[PDB]
């Protein structure tokens, strides 16, 4: 009788939950797959993650489902020691890895500033607003007014020289997936406190370790413990929602009654439901400004093998590339986050070697290939990121709803919120909970 929408990893996790309780649900989803934005397919030879891809054991929720599935030793470290390229005023400079992840290092310590005073617990984002906020009132001053600046002004106004500046631009460019200059400063400090306050963690957790048998190993082995079968090809048109129950319409017309619902559909694709009543005026204004993931994720092969990273600034069709397999046939598959998903044509080769041409002359692209998430209609973004403001009055107020209509998903997650698996399992698993806990 409990409604989820999505099969995504959130949706996944809370048919699971409710499973072990002894909750009657049903997952729709509207395309004929699972996973969501986790999706790993073979493509250019060989299994590629056209969404999520690197996992750690310091994000509790991913890791828990690593050693559950049997994957804990099927995890491979991404290439390092790469000869490291970045544009800076219009020009390539060239050093190693090395000689790069110094100078981020070093911007990052100014990048954190605050993040020990706003998160000792890193799992409460928002303590500094609560009513158990015991420090200064300067920090709750600083706090509100970091959701209003973004990650790069952070370094410029420290007074670095233009080469950070250009670095840390690259750099957020890809983090926030999306222009960096309209983001929230708070979503870097909390990766900060959820990472150590070091860089180097923060690298290991979100770009480091990928998963030999892909995140459909985890999302297949999710599905795999449901004792009800998934109705794929099932779009939800409208949820109708009150305080004793739901019903959700699909696009064919077909009418289910629910005891609640979950809702795991992503802020980018929430205008193709139809909700009665309407969603409060602080939520909508969030989905009507969507979150700050307009950018996109792309695949490249080039000739030869080459030990590659790119750094690159707004407005390039990517911000930052690196060599990620060698293949038997003598080419390279690379990775790169761009900021604009409407500036580059993620399956085109000329687009493709356009990205390579930021660096260097000398490099041939073979492939490209892609799934551009934002402009896929049931994703409608890539990883959720925030805009100013978001950080204190974004992801939090879709929990603010007092009706059986209850919102799930990594973009609204206390701890590795949008950016990650571990927001999504977190947060499909604890709405379950508020289900559950509510019908005992
Ligand atoms: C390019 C990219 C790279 C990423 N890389 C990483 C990474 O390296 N590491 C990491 O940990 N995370 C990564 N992520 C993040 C990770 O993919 C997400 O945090 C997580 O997969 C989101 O899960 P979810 O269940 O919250 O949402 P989703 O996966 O979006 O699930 C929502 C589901 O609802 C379905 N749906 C939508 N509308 C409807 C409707 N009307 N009716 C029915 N069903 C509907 C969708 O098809 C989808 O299956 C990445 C994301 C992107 C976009
Ligand atoms: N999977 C992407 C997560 C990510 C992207 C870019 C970054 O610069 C970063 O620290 C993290």
């Amino acid at each position: 009788k409990v409604v989820i929408i999505g099969a995504g990893f959130a949706g996944l996790v809370a048919a699971r939950e409710l499973q072990t309780a002894g909750i009657e649900y049903e997952i729709l989803e509207a395309k004929d797959r699972i996973g969501g934005r986790a999706w790993t397919e073979e493509r250019m030879g060989r299994p590629l993650e056209l969404g999520a891809t690197w996992v750690h054991w310091f994000q509790a929720h991913t890791w828990t489902e690593i050693m559950r599935y049997g994957q804990r030793t099927e995890i491979t470290a991404s290439p390092s020691g790469n000869d490291a390229h970045w544009v800076t005023d219009g020009k390539v400079v060239k050093g190693t890895e090395d000689d790069l992840d110094e100078k981020l290092t070093a911007a990052m310590g100014v990048t954190y500033e605050g993040s020990e005073e706003y998160f000792p617990n890193p799992h409460d984002p928002l303590w500094v607003l609560s009513d158990d906020f015991d420090g200064p009132a300067e920090v709750r001053e600083r706090f509100l007014s970091d959701d209003q600046t973004n990650a790069i002004d952070l370094v410029k106004e420290a007074g670095f020289d233009q080469e950070t500046i250009d670095l840390v631009d690259a750099f957020w460019c890809a983090g926030y997936i999306g222009d960096p200059y309209t983001g929230s400063a708070l979503m870097a400090k909390q990766w900060g406190a959820l990472s150590d306050n070091r860089y180097r963690v923060m690298e290991d957790i979100t770009l480091k370790w990928k998963l030999n048998n892909g995140m459909r190993s985890l999302y297949d082995g999710i599905a795999g413990d449901l004792n009800t079968d998934i109705r794929l090809n099932t779009p939800v048109a409208k949820v109708e929602h009150h305080d004793n129950g739901a019903t959700v319409t699909t696009e064919s017309g077909e009418v289910i009654e629910a005891s609640a619902v979950i809702c795991t559909v992503p802020v980018g694709a929430l205008s193709n439901i139809e909700f009665s009543p309407a969603l409060p005026d602080a939520v909508q204004s969030v989905i009507d400004d969507k979150w700050n993931s307009q950018g996109a994720k792309i695949w490249i092969k080039i000739k030869g093998h080459h030990r590659f990273l790119g750094y690159a600034p707004k407005p390039a069709k990517m911000s930052v590339v690196r060599s990620e397999y060698f293949m038997d046939d003598d080419t390279t598959i690379l990775v790169g986050f761009g900021y604009d998903n409407t500036n580059i044509d993620l399956n085109s080769i000329e687009d493709a070697q356009a990205v390579i041409n930021q660096w260097r002359d000398d490099l041939e692209v073979v492939d490209t290939t892609g799934h551009n998430w934002v402009a896929d209609k049931w994703a409608g973004q890539a990883w959720g990121t925030l805009r100013k403001g978001q950080f204190t009055q974004g992801w939090s107020l879709f929990d603010d709803i007092d009706s059986q209509l209850f919102f799930a998903g990594s973009d609204y997650a206390y701890g590795w919120r949008g950016v990650s698996v571990d927001g999504a399992l977190e947060k499909g698993m604890t709405t379950a909970r508020q289900v559950i806990n509510s019908m005992r």
